[PDB]
């Protein structure tokens, strides 16, 4: 097999696990979607093909898999389930991806195994009511104090928020020197789902992603031992950047699997469908959008894998990440709204599923950095090598 | 005031109709898209301002407004709430003003006089589960029988399906002479709601729109008068096309009315949200998309105005109909993306209206004529031109 | 007759003016667009129609026409030859625009008269070498001394630079009071072609356009009289600003003429020329194209014809404007890029007209405010509003 | 190294390849374009080198280069001249390419050796005056006398068309069995510069790619002996499309030349240029273009790569082709039109590169099968393979 292409081990793996999802998790896909009941059933299986620990190491109970394959990975699960699909991406990339990257050998052993195995599901709370793309403007603050710290302060839109087992959350230890300086003096910390001290809000209703557990985290004088602080103190914000930058190939990965999901069935559909005595495919108005699409998806997949392989080759990916989430993302929603076009009037009744890979899939351009901020990052490693 | 301006008279009858609106009608829109509840309620008190009945002359109990008046209401409806706008241009555009253009004396005197007022709701069924934009392919048939007619055949996505009190009807009564001409040999039936032979199906799960009633009719040997017959036998179809064109319209005013209140909600929100120490509007990331957004929407205003303004007149507007609802369907659903955009995170949930503006107007590119179909009912008035 | 058409009166001036156009201009667009020799005898024969007086009043010897009518006249010249529709566009929109607007009535009864004649062409300058979107950062200065002024630096793309009878050049006459402010201070001054001091620079070939007179202008302690001063000293940046809201909707008129010139041809070429055994025009791949162009340039007609007319109610329409000359140039340029794409191997060649109206119409997107900042001026004023 | 990467044995090639080009090509590109001059000083250096027989086998006294190399010393070429760009790779893929995928090994031996040593440039005569995208439309007739054949026709826009030593020629042997297959009946002839019997036509200017001999052949009574016939008789035209999808991937290579030309052009501009008091390139109005494009070429570059990579492989490559040479001549074109923009004024003068790059890479759009034909060959076998 070529590079592009699924090689002999991809397959052996991503062959039994299409097959498992398939049967599994596209059933229940629709239902989940108006109920937003989280999967507990699907995660206790997926678990065992160690998505819930891809890249974790096989030492700390992990899967050891490359960034490649998890990236693949999470591909499948989306084009059959967007909402489980940033439940294992998010998992994966965030909560753990941070304490396997700034963890000490101490914390790693603590917390990688229960994160890898799926009994603690983890959530990284970065985001606040305040801040998004300006994460480094975040108020919640970590009070010094004796035994570790006291932690107050609100997280917004944090996935698994409210079914975690393991929390990483970032908070401001100390000042920062200078206003265009404030990324420093943030710390971050790991912990254990708390007795007291951080209580769920009220549950938010999205346009899609619906069985995915989005929560708005409050932290009231939450206690925290020594051993919570995660990387260096002050510099915590460097490891977010990091960390994002891992996550965005998961989520660029997602988008194809949705918009993927998208074009198939409209391929699918044009070619049943009739109209004036011949399949609407026959028509430009409907084959070129398929083309386009196709087109798009295809150089959005090799964005990925490109930036996948990078990071695998312990190589700088930051711009190649950006590049691949922002050419996905966009790609994928436009195909899926493309999709709906193609299905005429069946495109906007939820008995069909296309509508539902739109609403699922535009969050892929919002989440992880919006498509503005990704255009920025981009510009900005252009213009240093100029 | 200048042409493209509301006039004296306009903004007399539009200024309190939006005070009513906004008091009335907007504070019930995110709910009603949540239950889907049907707005009896409002159809009421709206049916007092003659929404009901408003291009209905007032010889037959109607409001006598003009095109253009019309369409302006429309789209001040929209912009609070998008199913109730399509309600009342569906009611007014399809059954209503198919009565209004094929209907004899005793029809109209029949049957106007309680559409108008709200009493009966309007259903108008041309589309079929097999036949959407080819619409002249519908299998429907009317058997003519003693004292009138019996028809057969099923109508797919119909507003006001299940709680219409008139039903206006596409049906073949007689044999195409050739393929390409099937779209002769189609009469239309207009009748109130039948004791039996009509069902209404299973209720439709839609996108958007919610609160809008579209539902699936079934017709099993019903039998309806000899007056039930609604314009010259066999050539109802070309009624349908004149009747399309005004409803057009209609959508075109829907599309800039949920495009102008995406674009107003946006605009306010990036003047007041901040980030990296100042309004997101200064970024041109955000302004850029608002000025796109807010030219397109004026452009979509003129056009339909225009188009509005030559039916008022007595003059051919086809071309001109088909441009407005292409370019407002067009412009209004990407406004609505964009406003997701510009609210970031908080564009994702239910919490604010920006998705469900989406949502709504998503339709207005699908129904009465699919963008695709607009294209090519223009370019060929263009090409016989040449 | 209706707004958005033309009236008996305009059809009266168009009309005869089209056929001019058709056989006085048409014929050598192609040769001018290769030798770039500037028309001369069509010129002459234009101003002894008060094209170049378009706007100035009667009782200063011009046609006393409206800015919608000059408009119409704009888009129809730029039908036939670019070029010659900026020649006419510039004179009327900045140099007589600006004396118009400005200057006492001493000024407007020694300029205006052989402007409008086109004894005398009109030159502009406000764009440097260092400064274009930022026009206020000119570095051009005029120092008080006995009898006036005397003015010193360089100019850049000055339309009708090197042919012009009377300029009208802003140069700094007292320092700003901040950066934020470098606006205030700069003036404008009105006089006819030097007798010496004003050097022109090395011609440059342009993209397109190639017949219009740009020119760079060297201004070495030009002398000119204390009567040049147009308007108050260090104010005329206002005034700048105002007579570019007036060109832009000449610009946006251009844009129009030259994408509906392009849109004719691809209508005429599609339906003459067969592939697979039927016109072009029957494959949507094309008919679509035609469409979309069709209905943009419509919308683009409108804005402009909008603009115009709250000018000429003397009005507010900085906005307007430039909404009206960002979709016309936007519009007009894709509509010609899709003309050459309709015609294939023979849009690239130039026996065809279609690439020399891209060449053309490419200009209107970059002068007198590019898309970018068209768009923040925009934006600024829908924020303002909000 | 990575696949996506250029590897230590093409940067061995590639990177003294392109001082070459910057030394020698990048000097005279300007006023090429200016007088279409034909680079016989280059051509002439250029095959000292092996450029013009790339692909052909060691053994026929060629370079013996895989595709992937030949493809970006394609985008190299392009980089610094669009026309010698087109040159190199239609001498390569289409006259040179098909006599090695049909010739015997008499021909092969004959053509190939002077065709690699670039002692005879190769031209490719399918198009005709009445069919382009309809290529098996086309109607020059080869009749078999004694000896071999006479052909009777006229080909359009041929790529050295009156500079070629080695010519091969589709013509109609056979008449079709029917209209819906017209292909068949298709022969190809392959013979050195005639001695009489061919002409070369008016020559006319393009757009672009001024200095690419682009010429119209007509054939009267030309004869040809009977080792000419290339391939079987009468089923000439399946290896047509199979020289199409080889030279389409040459084709996605060039674009992406002209398109990173522009982009970095552009960026180096952003970098210098300052207004308002900054480097444009801070404006997102300039940085999101500069990232878009940036992300759009890589996409295109990597799909181009994928194509050649499936060619040396020595597997199906149709579609993959088509995806490649069409993202990448759409993106290319968008990325030169924006930096077009970003240069402003500068864009519109010829002083500048970037104005050629857009009508160089214009025909990228339209040569070696449209956009619009790409995406039905995309179309169909993608829903074949539903």
């Amino acid at each position: 097999g070529l590079w592009f292409e699924e090689g002999a081990e991809e397959r052996q793996v991503l062959g039994p696990f299409r097959e498992f999802l398939k049967a599994e998790v596209a059933p229940g896909a629709a239902e989940r979607d108006r109920t937003g009941a989280f999967p507990w059933d699907l995660v206790r299986k997926l678990a065992e093909f160690g998505v819930f620990g891809a890249l974790v190491p096989e030492a700390y109970g992990g899967a050891g898999l490359s960034t490649r394959l998890f990236a693949r990975m999470v591909e499948a699960i989306a084009y059959y389930d967007g909402a489980l699909a940033l439940t294992v991406a998010s998992h994966n990339s965030l909560a753990t991806g941070h304490i396997l990257l700034a963890g000490s050998e101490a914390q790693k052993e603590a917390f990688l195994p229960k994160l890898a195995s799926g009994e603690a599901l983890g959530a990284w709370g970065l985001t606040e009511p305040g801040s998004g793309s300006d994460a480094a403007a975040l108020k919640t603050k970590a009070e010094k104090v004796e035994g570790g710290w006291r932690l107050n302060g609100t997280k917004q839109f944090i996935t698994q928020g409210s079914v975690a087992g393991v929390y990483v959350v970032m908070a401001r230890t100390d000042p920062p020197p200078s206003p265009e300086r404030k990324h420093q003096g943030i710390s971050a910390f790991a912990f254990f789902r708390p007795e007291r001290g951080l209580k769920v809000g009220r549950k938010e209703e999205k346009l899609g992603l619906t069985a995915s557990d989005t929560a708005q985290l409050i932290l009231e004088d939450l206690f925290v031992p020594e051993e919570a602080l995660l990387g260096e103190r002050g510099k915590g914000f460097y490891d977010v950047l990091r960390v994002l930058d891992g996550g965005r190939i998961g989520i660029a990965a997602m988008a194809v699997g949705l918009g993927q999901a998208a074009l198939d069935y409209a391929l699918a559909y044009a070619k049943g469908r009739e109209a004036f005595g011949r399949p609407i495919a026959e028509f430009e108005g409907v084959s070129f959008k398929l083309a386009e699409a196709a087109t798009e998806l295809e150089a959005a997949r090799l964005l990925y894998l490109k930036a996948a392989e990078l990071k695998d080759a312990g190589r700088p990916f930051t711009l190649e990440a950006a590049q691949a989430k922002l050419f996905a993302s966009e790609a994928a929603v436009k195909a899926c709204d493309e999709a709906i076009q193609i299905l005429g009037g069946y495109g906007y009744v939820k008995d069909y599923p296309v509508e539902r890979y739109w609403r699922d899939a535009r969050l892929t351009r919002i989440g992880e950095g919006t498509s503005e901020i990704l255009k920025l990052v981009i510009a900005r490693r252009l213009l240093e090598a100029v």
